């Protein structure tokens, strides 16, 4: 059930300060490549009035290459599927939490999302549209109670030079039993490539790839 | 424009941990005495599988005891009103963010409420339903950016003795222009008076009073 | 052994930002008033680079009036005394964590405190130097594994207006079996009554009040 | 200034929980190749009442090997040296802070460290020592107001499964001015190779290199 040529739907439904949007895409990847990408167009409340890089991750860690050694908790949770619950906790005292919940359709994946974020400071670079690309990082990932989790320390790079960090915690959970994976890790990028000037159209893409981290 | 005995309309539209739910509520309340009331209803996602506690702060600070030394923030937004923003920070990792638009229609103020929360262990005292109530609290007001914060930790006690903190950051923003006060505290209580077993059905109140703190 | 009037000595050593520096202090305090006062000079790291405010509140909840009605863990723990360990939470980002180890000679409490900071930004109102002074606030304490807990959100208010917010979490340890408190409040007031220009020399007050809150 | 093989001599003071102890430490390492060795001897505080591994990353970025493209803040600071401060903060709501101040006497690097932790439960990993090891990590290093700062999410392996969360924040100050890198990234795996019963006697290794993440 999993093919090296997958498609993607996706509908996001949100707020952030209290001002609701909705987003839908439509994308495909290679779960076996590590690599996916995505057109996106926002439906209600643009143009977005907040930096749009804040809901890009939230737009599956199925579309990341898993070696042999390691168990790949994603690809094994279908065609059940799985869902993520997400908080991405800014140094500035924004806070957003997501949810997706992810399903499969013959060869196209369904993502149900809801975004919400709070707190965002007006003069902030997350208000202002300040903010460039998110740096390339590595989640860390771990077993506990039975689910997986997936930390990682993110950051924005701005205009002007400097970074804003966010600190992101996930935890999946599989729609049936799968087998758990030990530690490990899953290096990422995600970039827009292209863009119109209010972000009302977007071309997302990441690459992602899950290793062991340093030997011995 | 503001009435000695008001009422209550509000629907919640919300998730925990990736499940949906909502819940209406009608009440009333008495904005110089600092009380109101509420009784609330799930109509979706219902029997709720988490502590029914962590939704009751986000079902507004206008029901708020105001002295005359202190600017209220709240009755001077109205009749436009005003919008809050919440985050609530739980010791464990849980982590709930809230919105809540409140207008008013003729004597009945409105409530658009948005909650979500998300990280909440399987194992811990909200999905667990393990909580009893909230204790009573000291809210601190102070203004930021020419909009009005609100801080407190705040603790429920858990059944077989014990608490489970809380961090309460919130952001109140005036539909208008209004006097912004300075650095103040407002003292509350918020209890469930009574509730059905799954809690489909709640009776809320709330009581709160804004004062200068200790000399 | 506990004296309506009594002495206090103390020293800290400590660390900001890896700047090491030491303070000894004199003062005395009314246990049962809820009263407190002392002389405090920098003997080493002087002139101290970053404000004096965020080592205040390190300079003993002996020193708070108890009513009859709540456990006073403080005042039983005594002769044999207790300890506490704090951690203060800067919404900057900075960090300070530091213990007090409070022991009785006669009529004159002694004090070994230890206190670290680190993560304060250059540019942040910590190493500006901004603060005026701690918003009165109100601690919360309840029991947690047969040891006592102190949490407060807690507030500098900065030079040219707005505030700068710290969450504390203190433990507080008895040195011996005593009787354990339920839930309740410290209300309390800490003010530097007068210091000479680079803070050398500080002449420090607090006043303190427990009570069970708003019902 | 830096040499192929190095040698490291170093103090640490602290406390936790309010109980002091001091530990001393000899060690050599390859600055160019990312490896370190020390040995270490609990001088006060002993038997250590909690987990030694909350210590160990405590006892210099110097051994971490640069790649040519990457823009070496450390390497570059000495001989005057650089200091870093750091806090750690444990799910559990323990919490440590420490500093090292490194300097360089020949060819031997001295590090003056000072190590405080609280709030750590009576019946946690730390306190009850059911901590196993530190996974291997990344940390993410970024500039920020004229010096270095560098995030890693961390985590411990516990006796019996599960793993235990630390988010270290530190900051590296250079004593002179020097070039600020790019965002960049250092995989370490640091490592307990050997130990008496109580930790007295401890022989730590480090490996640590530096990179660019993932590309496009």
């Amino acid at each position: 059930v999993i093919k090296p040529d997958m498609k993607i739907k996706l509908r996001m439904e949100g707020a952030v300060n209290g001002h609701p949007f909705a987003i839908e895409g439509v994308g495909l990847g290679k779960p076996f490549e590590g690599k996916q990408s995505m057109d996106l167009k926002v439906k209600e409340g643009g143009p977005l009035p907040f930096a749009y890089d804040i809901l890009t991750t939230a737009f599956n860690r199925v579309f990341a290459k898993y070696p042999e050694n390691i168990v790949d908790y994603f690809k094994q949770s279908f065609p059940e599927g799985y869902s993520w619950e997400r908080s991405m906790s800014y140094e500035d005292g924004g806070i957003c939490i997501a949810t997706n919940d992810i399903t499969l359709d013959g060869d196209c994946y369904i993502y149900e999302i809801r975004f919400d974020g709070v707190n965002f400071p007006a003069n902030g670079p997350v208000m202002q549209k300040r903010t460039v690309k998110w740096e390339p990082s590595t989640e860390k990932l771990y077993v506990r109670d039975g689910v997986l989790k997936g930390d990682v320390n993110m950051a924005l790079s701005l205009e002007g030079g400097g970074h804003y960090r966010c600190d992101f915690k996930t935890t999946y959970k599989a729609k049936k039993v799968v087998q758990l994976p030990d530690y490990h890790f899953v290096d990422h990028h995600i970039e827009i490539k292209s863009h119109d000037k209010d972000y009302s159209n977007v071309n997302l893409h990441e690459h992602a790839e899950a290793h062991s981290g340093l030997p011995r």
